């Protein structure tokens, strides 16, 4: 039973406030994760868990200084300074999250993409260590990070890039997207379920002018779950117990199911 | 083309003092490395450089808490806490070193083994990222770290493990070992060179062993010199011989 939980939205950090940390939320989230891990142990049910988080007010604020738009394209500059500066900011955010998780006795450990991942048409991302960590009951905590590509450039790898890749690569049984909203909003209300019988209808809706989310973020999550034939929930990570419940397999928000 | 400089734990920290940093040495070292890189580009000569450092006085203090004796071997315990605590200690040391290097405009970046390296039947160490970084003229800084061991569960990979592996894996032209001694000491005296000739007698007399061993198993070529002596590191990066030379072809 492998579950990958993405702590997204702005539940851990306010992107507006530089280097801000939502301490209270982070601690509650840690509490719920611990509560869930304890539940599984008592129910004698095995559970492998991978946590993924973005840069929050740590990554983007730093990366922006090294980002430029040239010929209508994103390009990283002055990276002889920028690669490290971004790595440094992410490392700090990851330290804080892992330290907090460990304070509730969650066996979290650090996975830093910038050290070994290469952004190509097909990511070079060795999961050997991660597999071994999960075998020994550790909880790998992977974060969005700056990474080099295979074309003389760089790229910010995000949680949205990381979750699908690992979901497929490790054959996760469940994907959990903790966000700032209640689910995939159709008429300002989370649609209970998205599957092979309504996905296109939902994606076209999301592409419409009546869509609460026009960022295409939900569309991408849905598309990747279909692609890798996974099952996942998109829910509000800000609501007490949602994370605990989602980790127990209880549908929260919107269920996206394409598992075979 | 590619040189791999190893900074001995002894010259960056004090093993006798947990969480110790030899600030002046570190800064001198960074400065010398900076001057060397400037020398090459001034000659318009392209030089790829990878830096490696051990856990110094950060690993042991913490790792010791998670290392026990089953009878005569090393046993890792409570790694649900220990893996992160050791990672954290190593990350702290690495940050300090890279921040110092960056303060001298050395384009250093962090390579954390714990996140992707696996010990055991054949080292699993993906170098794709490092290769790309070297093409950007970035200076990867790799460090000793706790890593998963598919056989023994856990293992503290050291600079002596990393350097040769990368030396071979990246076809490095020069291997440099900056340490606190004038070279490999035999009867308290630094030997000028170690070849296929005196190697036999040197191996019986004999960490330099485990070190001279793998540099042998990879037909590498390197110099073991004193990193505490002003300008040795600078001179060594310019291809100059310093201390004990081990040119195994
Ligand atoms: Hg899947
Ligand atoms: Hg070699």
């Amino acid at each position: 039973m492998l579950t990958i939980l993405k702590l997204g939205g702005s539940i851990l950090s306010d992107k507006n406030v530089p280097y801000s940390i939502k301490w209270d939320n982070l601690e509650r989230i840690a509490m719920e994760i611990k509560n869930a891990l304890d539940y599984y142990k008592n129910q004698n049910k095995e559970i492998k868990l991978i946590l993924v988080h973005g840069g929050g007010a740590f990554g983007h604020p730093v990366a922006k200084k090294y980002l430029k738009i040239e010929d209508g394209k994103k390009i990283f500059i002055n990276m002889e300074k920028g690669f490290w500066e971004i790595q440094r900011a992410m490392r700090r955010f990851n330290n804080i999250i892992i330290d907090t998780l460990q304070s509730y006795d969650i066996p979290a450990v650090s996975i830093q993409p910038s050290s070994f991942v290469v952004f190509g048409d097909k990511l070079i991302f060795d999961t050997s260590a991660i597999k071994e960590m999960l075998k020994r009951n550790l909880v790998p905590v992977i974060h969005g990070d700056i990474v080099i590509d295979d074309k003389n450039g760089y790229r910010i790898i995000s949680g949205d890039d990381i979750v699908p890749y690992l979901a497929n690569e490790l054959k996760a049984d469940l994907i959990l997207y903790a966000t700032d909203v209640d689910g995939v909003l159709i008429d300002n209300k989370p649609i209970k379920r998205i599957d092979k019988n309504n996905i296109y209808k939902i994606l076209n809706y999301l592409s419409g002018s009546n869509s609460i989310d026009v960022t295409g973020g939900m569309k991408y999550k849905i598309e990747m779950i279909r692609k890798n034939k996974c099952r996942g929930f998109v829910f509000n990570g800000n609501k007490a117990n949602n994370i605990y419940k989602a980790l127990l397999g209880e549908v929260e928000g919107t269920e996206i199911d394409f598992s075979e």
